[PDB]
């Protein structure tokens, strides 16, 4: 509207486009989802365009295969790997768009059993593509999508604690307000369960396959993000089964990937309340971690020394 209302609100670049897409989704879900599908296609450098009759008739496997036939066979460059200057902030805007999209949808659209299933199915199929541009773009999107979903689960816990205290405060006084708080408590837990199913689909369908990708940057993206999930949501992500992925990646050939493993572990060991969960991991990968304090790469060795110092101070 007016200059004052626009300045007072101060919508970011990515929130302005997300709110426009959400309103487009309320008018026609298929057209908005088609625009979102073509977004991830065009972000990968693909020049193809999915049409609405393709979206309504074809499966993701056929759609992706048709989009695969629309790449420049000579060039392997795509927006996530171009130097600039039109691509300096694209990666930052790409990651921010995903977090803003899910944050603005977290109270209704995310639970409609159509939007998230379409996004995750698309990103899962693109993550298994032979085209590096498809794997890189979809995996980065899926990793940021998981982190956005963790933040949704974090906000749900806050709403669950508020509803619980409002229930017990009203209980210590059955009317309509009590049964309404009982129903919201049941509904919020169902939201948590549905968000966890989405996180499991991304983890089992994308992460466990992309963390050992042939491209080093794709491995670095997966390792960096699982460390974020382990710090934000340790009850579900910090376990011996998931720590095996970080432990096995300590032996990576590329220094950029080993560097991300160490910094991921640093954020876990720097929290004293997480040390009992890391005891078995420390004993299993002690020799590899201490051996990296003299890694052939200087930047890796510095962070391994920082990690060992945190391990020692924790005990």
């Amino acid at each position: 509207g007016t200059l004052f209302e626009v300045v007072k609100l101060g919508k970011s670049a990515m929130q302005s486009v997300v709110d426009d897409w959400i309103e487009s989704y309320k008018q026609d879900r298929d057209i908005a989802l088609l625009d979102l599908i073509n977004f991830f296609i065009q972000c990968s450098g693909c020049r193809g365009t999915v049409r609405i009759e393709m979206f309504r008739n074809m499966q993701n496997a056929e759609i992706i295969r048709k989009m695969t036939e629309e790449f420049d066979e000579d060039s392997g460059d795509y927006p996530l790997t171009m130097p600039g200057p039109q691509w300096k902030k694209f990666r930052s805007n790409f990651c921010e768009f995903i977090g803003v999209l899910i944050r603005q949808c977290q109270y209704s659209i995310i639970y409609d059993e159509y939007m998230m299933d379409t996004v995750i199915s698309l990103l899962t199929g693109l993550s298994d593509s032979q085209v590096r541009a498809f794997r890189h773009t979809s995996t980065l999107a899926a990793m940021k999508l998981m982190t956005a979903l963790v933040n949704v689960a974090l906000n749900l816990s806050i709403h669950q604690d508020n509803t619980q205290r409002q229930y017990e405060a009203e209980r210590n006084k059955a009317n309509e307000r009590l049964e309404l708080l009982l129903q919201k408590r049941k509904e919020l837990q169902e939201n948590q369960d549905e968000i966890e199913n989405m996180m499991n689909s991304i983890f089992k369908g994308i992460f466990v396959h992309r963390y050992r990708d042939a491209i080093a940057e794709i491995r670095a993206i997966c390792i960096e993000e699982i460390g974020v999930w382990m710090k934000m949501y340790s009850d579900a992500f910090l376990n011996d089964s998931y720590l095996k992925y970080v432990g096995w990646t300590l032996h990576d050939r590329q220094g950029e990937v080993r560097l991300k493993c160490l910094k991921a572990l640093q954020s876990l060991y720097t929290n004293r309340e997480l040390f009992p969960k890391l005891e078995l991991f420390t004993n299993r990968f002690k020799d590899r971690i201490v051996s990296m304090t003299l890694d052939k790469e200087y930047d890796v060795a510095v962070e391994a020394i920082r990690l060992v110092t945190l391990i020692l101070h924790g005990s």
